[PDB]
């Protein structure tokens, strides 16, 4: 049989894996090897398995199941969501090169497009990606790539990916998206026209909050050039084997995951919107969200994050994150505990107010990752914390 | 009592660890985590652990260890050997920059420089590195860094660290050393001059031939650079912690490997020094070495690597790979199994036999990396293959 | 605050857990070793962690969490199912000491009881748990423990916790419950007055197929001696810390896996019932179950286990189970994929068919471990088998 | 070819295990599973791997390497060493039968035997095992086993295995040597005339102080005994195919670890009895040590650890252990870090002194696990104790 014939939560569970054929094991072996053998010199030079650089039995078997998962022709494994978003754009762009990027983007991102990019001689444009007309605006002969994250953070804004691609593809370029937010689950870019595909597994599709990976999922002959040049000749961006094994273990359980966060995440949405010390919620799943429609059309589930406003500013903030007894202080997202940050006073400190504000962080701006647990323990959680805070 | 006073197999044993505070365990934990919490708003925005792509406490006391081994200030840990290698050159270098490399350098390496660079707008020269008015001849005003390996491939040619060095930094220019064939234990660049040494530790410093990985050893705002630039906005490269304590384990038994890497190498090249079917032996351990003086000066031990030619080219070459019974065929070395290698018919198939010659791969030319097995089986099993191949 | 309070998903997730006080890392460490240190010899006397035989910060997390969930008071890891249950008995027993045990327990439980115990002078006698009389009238004044598992199979029959606790404590003796095939999200043995709940963490509790353990649950004192007698100076069963951390991995989706598993197995009942290939279907959620009353008040979900009888015997039975291509066939249970198997003709080839008749086994009979696929797939990959076996 | 045909180090590093058939990895893979599937009902039948608790590939491969090493028929794996105590003495032994045990045996061991075999039916007469006749003298119709350690802690006493194995022949019980002490680097048990050994792997065989674990080695018709009614019906020792994986890489160094454990050792046991603060050595490699020359017969290298009485009883040597700064306090032995212990001020401390004087352990008696580090680095640290206690 196919799996890409079966359903999802089939292909979630099947996708990419067999039972070994020589000793029958279920579970895929972990192949924590660096060396590979050949029986004879043609068997050698045949082959030019060879050495986990190159390629690996337990992480081509995670990159067959992403493949599936995003209806793509391959998969690409790597070392970090950065690596994979890196080892992509290096492969793809030399000096002279240009790029469009939405400018709600991830920080690790900003600062490589923004900083490391341009020392290269790959010049980067920025525009507001909820606004298409900006993105065509800023193509030039020169664009390779227009590169988008949806939902993006600080306040889960959109990007219509199906609008977007067909403008990058009507002037000559290839777009990537970012899709460590949603998943495979909940969003498919390559359905929507995108060319390829970058998430960081180290959110959700591992989903267990104890790996550190990448992934990327596009054509075959992009993703041979990622990985016989992009990996083996600019990053050296490898995927561990036993990183490998524990994503997809972690991803076995994708389909359920992501039922309870976005399910969790909607009761604690509602609770916070009707809540009188929180000014704003921004959730997908509340239809006030500015692009509530382009949502349902474009995701299955409007995901498990929020991001509200607390009222009363920079202290209020912190008062509140120092009120949670059960929310965990973290700056990760994805993991199967509820995790909160407070920008302003953690990540965002030393940035000068009115610079933060411009970038989206308010003062009052709290993200929560929402997690597992019951969601009557965290709404009260969070109930007891706001109304100290305030 | 502080590490760095003791002698260097204690070194090897203890440096950068230390039984756990809070449990007493001896081992290294596994910090298999993505995410660190912070206990308040406050310790959150003064870290600003966080996130091991910033840092993790099994990596740590890996980067540590191997700092104390070169006598380097700190150390930095990667995805692969590759990757250790790019991380370092694209800190370094931006458009416009150049550098002076050696052209006996691992073939990956060489693509990196000859392809990847370049198109970065980073210039490139190779030389021949034995002879170090090469180098000086080469340097440019643009000229960023001299990179150098030693011994280097095919043939256990030489280059002078300390003169090297010395021509660098009175042009300008950072030294950079490949020392991954070596390990610590045998040659310490940074001792002779080298400012920054880079291993694939997926060679004898794991020793195991179970993990992919590099590190970077250098000045701290040199590594801080590495880690927070290279690392987390170029080619996020990380470790993950499951390796670097696969490798602080590996690294554990480091000296007592290469003594006996070494005893046995040196053994098996007298043998093939005596064999009247092998035409040339190369071995930094024999005085026919045409760098013999300066190996002595430079080296602790000549190392568990050989290579030599066998009589009658190609097919001899062919012959005797596809006839031992003991030696492994494979293209990695510094594992505990001796691995054997056969270019002109495995890896450079299909070079033109014309280019692999100016490449000093000849067509009886065999790489061996020596294990720790009993040196008599080897070298039976190599004298029972040679006769039959001959 | 205190992880009891809270609600039952919530203490999945976080019960016997924190972030590493050290270092804040949100998983818990993996601490494998075998030693630990101490800091003198008055610690080394004080505490006489010491050594991973005797217990270990990883494990203790698990045991910590699963005694949490079984509303127990404490919890003892163990390298197997198996091991939980010998380190128990022999802890509890010596020889001159009696158990009553169901006759419808695991395959090994049975050959445990039936020839090891009385070679160490522990008589046992097999009746039929689901007669609470039976019982009663095999209680002897050397009665130590009555042993019971429910569901149990071949044909998921239930044992009455509640009312086979009043009878064994009324005549002096502990009631042991093997709770494996409901897990404590389904089951809760202590709170229906057993003393002491075993599981094969193998299955459900762990989940995903890669780990062999098991676990121990009930009152300190007891605990101890298991611990301290049982695990040291009898079975010597401890739990790797790698397995306990893949267990503490596992355990986190618990909730969620135990929901869809039973929704999933619901609708395949449902199926199976209202197919005319298929004579009988054994299900604690199908109202013609025997027992299904007791099943309603015992259990908080009928479970992921089905048992059903093909038309046509034994050749029937292989049929179908050779025509199935999404179901695997194997003979464990609890895991994320489905797997089938077929009894008379795999495991119990060799038992005389009127012995494997007398112990619930039809020839035609096959067991269903249902997983996380689509139900519309499972469903459909059975109707395709059976309609081809019949 | 065939590794029973090769040298020593040779079947250190390749006895049973090979390149991976399927993929070429050289390093053996790691099946973390549970669950085997079979292909057809026939299948299934006919094996009746299967499951972990039955048979796993990787811990088959450790399994195959330490027979080899042990020129023994068959090996099986356990989850600690006192699990292979007890499984072979439980699966040889039942009610009414008797072992004759040596007295200076393992803490824990001798507790199983005086406690919990008697509570079994199963009785022990302990000895003096240097006193062959005491054996002879003890053996009754009833004794299925003579059970023996050698080396033997505290101080190191010897038990001539070839005359034991003879004495307990001719009487028709089977003799047992816990090998642990030495490993098969250093003494062969079987080759003379031992029917079974046995080894906590947690020791020399692992080697990195990581892996709680033991192995069985002896004919095929007892380890199948051992394994399919001992391990499945008696203990559930299963050892973790993870566990089996790490056995196998620390155990390829074991050659090149004792030989310098044994250089080490003997250095700093000449040191010691050279030292006028020192009243006694225990050193098999000391001319002095009361069975020298059984010694050098039996056993290839003295050894890596070593006893020694400090002047001035309990408080000098607790005030020595808390003056070392390198050896750390600890109670196992064979790590590669250095170990130190004072059995009367740490583990006996609550043992009545006559007591202790009885069982050999004096109040200034410390034993020490040589390490891998630079011997005059452990030497200078044991003199600035001694120096300091005295
Ligand atoms: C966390 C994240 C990344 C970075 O991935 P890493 O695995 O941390 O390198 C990139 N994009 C998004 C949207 C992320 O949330
Ligand atoms: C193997 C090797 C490398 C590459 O390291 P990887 O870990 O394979 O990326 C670089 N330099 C030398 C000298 C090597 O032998
Ligand atoms: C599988 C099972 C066991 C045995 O557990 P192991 O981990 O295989 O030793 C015991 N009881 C039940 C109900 C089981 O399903
Ligand atoms: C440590 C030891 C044991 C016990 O082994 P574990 O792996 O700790 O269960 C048994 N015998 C000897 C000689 C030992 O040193």
């Amino acid at each position: 049989s196919d799996c890409r014939t079966y359903g999802f939560n089939t292909q979630i569970v099947h996708a990419g894996q067999q039972p070994d054929p020589s000793t029958g094991a279920l579970s895929t072996p972990i192949f924590q090897t660096s060396t590979f053998v050949f029986d004879s010199a043609e068997q050698g030079a045949a082959r030019f398995y060879i050495y986990t650089r190159l390629g690996n039995p337990t992480t081509d078997a995670l990159e067959k199941k992403l493949a599936v998962l995003e209806r793509g022709e391959a998969g690409l494994a790597t070392a970090s969501g950065i690596s994979a978003i890196t080892t992509t754009l290096l492969t793809l762009c030399q000096q002279g090169d240009h790029i469009v990027s939405a400018s709600a983007i991830y920080g690790c991102t900003h600062a490589f497009l923004s900083h490391s990019m341009p020392k290269f001689g790959i010049n980067v444009s920025f525009v507001d990606a909820a606004k298409p007309e900006e993105i065509r605006a800023a193509m030039r002969p020169e664009t390779k790539v227009v590169y988008i994250e949806t939902p993006a953070n600080p306040t889960l804004s959109l990007v219509d990916i199906e609008t977007v691609a067909g403008i990058a593809h009507q002037q000559g370029a290839l777009l990537v998206v970012d899709n460590t937010f949603m998943s495979p689950y909940c969003q498919q870019p390559l359905q929507l026209g995108a060319d390829i595909v970058v998430h960081s597994v180290t959110k959700y599709i591992n989903g267990h909050g104890d790996v550190i990976g990448g992934i990327i999922v596009g054509k075959q002959e992009f993703i041979d050039q990622a990985r016989f040049v992009g990996l083996k000749d600019i990053t050296g961006g490898c995927m561990s084997p036993f990183n490998a094994w524990l994503t997809l273990r972690g991803v076995k359980t994708l389909g359920i995951r992501m039922e309870r966060h976005c399910e969790n995440a909607l009761k604690i949405a509602r609770f916070l919107e009707g809540h009188p010390s929180i000014t704003r919620v921004y959730y997908p799943g509340l239809s006030s969200h500015p692009q509530y429609e382009l949502g349902q059309r474009q995701m299955s589930l409007p995901g498990g994050i929020i991001s509200f406003e607390i009222a009363g500013g920079l202290e209020a903030g912190r008062r509140m994150i120092n009120s949670v007894e059960l929310c965990l202080l973290a700056v990760s997202l994805g993991d199967t505990e509820t995790l909160i940050q407070h920008p302003a006073s953690m990540t965002h400190s030393p940035v000068a107010p009115e610079e933060r504000l411009k970038a989206g962080i308010t003062d009052g701006l709290i993200r929560l990752s929402v997690g597992l647990e019951d969601p009557e323990d965290i709404i009260n959680d969070l109930e007891h914390a706001i109304r100290k805070a305030t």
